[PDB]
């Protein structure tokens, strides 16, 4: 009846909202232009689509009792929308880890000058792959009106669509990012753990420094100094590594009275850029972190639908299905909200999400 229509007609406006302020945050947000941001914007405009236009009409598909009020031709197209974005998101994720995970190995990962371009066309790529996995729902449902209609209700009754797009679009893209999160996990310890020799070299070498009565001490230990700081090349990595080459510079001179007093100024300086480098790991496995998150969300939250759709495929003669299709219709309501989930996580994680989602607030733009 109608005391549950409203409980499922918040879950489209809270999408709706939540993408919107998403998108406004990454495209205005001058801290947030990098790759993941820009692909979170697209995850964002994949949902505010899913939810402008698959929600409002399974609403009410609802209201009407499960009904299909629109032309028998668009039925095709709805449950295309219902994959064409669903799948852009499952593979949205599914490239940011494999992103994150690849673009953080090369040693200069932690340098500026970003590929903008290259991440825009990684985002194109994606939604062309997924709309090249999307096609065949429309193809075959406007050839065969029976595979989009199952006995007057419009939804997938192909058990073969069911299987290959459970297994292409939800399955794989799952294990790919879990792997791939383990993966990552796995790589960003080893990250903090070079960063922590690479200190212990220059403490090591400046103490050697410290106490030295030779010449040529000095460019050994400047040389061990100057390939610690050498590291994930952050650029400001070299303004260090120029410090320690001017320090070398006086030391193969000759005078080794000079040198020493600047390797002193260059420890501070070496603790304050460390105690930099190694927070920025810090962020760097942060953010992966809530990208986990996000990726748990929104595969548990589309995970029933999927096992009932499973269930009714294979058993479809020793397996009640009397009140399991009812679990359906609240199932895809689920997957519908892991839509508006999203934007919670943001803003309950990332700091400048919180601060822009709440200048948008209490009456503000
Ligand atoms: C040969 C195939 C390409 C044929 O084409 C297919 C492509 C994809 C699938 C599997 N995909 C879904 O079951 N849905 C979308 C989805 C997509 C991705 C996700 F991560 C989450 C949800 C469901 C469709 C029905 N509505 C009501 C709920 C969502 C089925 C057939």
């Amino acid at each position: 009846k109608n005391w549950s229509a409203l409980l499922t007609a918040v879950v489209i406006i809270l999408t709706i909202a939540g993408n919107i302020l998403v998108i406004m945050a990454v495209s205005l947000e001058k801290k947030l232009q990098n790759a993941t941001n820009y692909f979170l914007m697209s995850l964002a405009i994949a949902d505010m689509l899913l939810g402008f236009l698959v929600m409002p009409v399974s609403m009410l598909t609802i209201l009407y009792g499960y009904r299909w009020p629109l032309p028998s031709k668009l039925c095709a197209v709805w449950i295309y929308l219902d994959v064409l974005f669903s799948t852009a998101k499952i593979w949205h994720l599914c490239a940011i880890s494999l992103d994150r995970y690849v673009a953080i190995q090369n040693p200069i990962h932690h340098s500026r000058f970003n590929s903008r371009t290259k991440a825009f066309l990684k985002i194109i790529a994606v939604w062309t792959i997924s709309v090249g996995i999307s096609m065949p729902i429309p193809v075959f449902g406007l050839q065969d009106d029976s595979k989009v209609f199952k006995e007057g209700s419009c939804l997938l009754a192909d058990d073969n669509f069911v299987l290959i797009g459970s297994f292409v679009s939800f399955f794989i893209p799952l294990t790919i990012m879990v792997i791939t999160y383990f993966l990552t996990i796995k790589s960003l310890q080893k990250e903090a753990a070079d960063l922590e020799d690479n200190w212990e070299t220059l403490n090591d070498n400046l103490k050697v420094i410290e106490k030295a009565d030779n010449a040529a001490q000095v460019k050994d230990a400047l040389t061990k100094m100057r390939a610690a700081a050498l590291d994930a090349g952050s650029g400001s990595g070299d303004i260090l590594v120029g410090q320690i080459d001017d320090a070398l510079k006086l030391a193969n001179e000759g005078k080794v009275k000079e040198a020493q007093a600047a390797a002193e100024q260059l420890k501070t300086t070496i603790n304050a850029y460390i105690q930099k480098y190694g927070q920025s790991i810090s962020n760097e496995q942060k953010a992966c972190k809530v990208l986990g998150i996000v990726f748990f969300l929104f595969v548990v939250m589309w995970c029933p639908f999927f096992i009932t759709n499973i269930m009714a495929v294979i058993c479809k003669e020793s397996c009640n299905e009397d009140v399991i299709g009812a679990l359906l219709n609240v199932f895809v309501w689920i997957g519908y909200l892991s839509s508006a989930v999203n934007p919670l996580v943001y803003t309950l994680f990332n700091k400048t999400y919180r601060s822009a989602f709440s200048r948008y607030i209490q009456c503000q733009y």
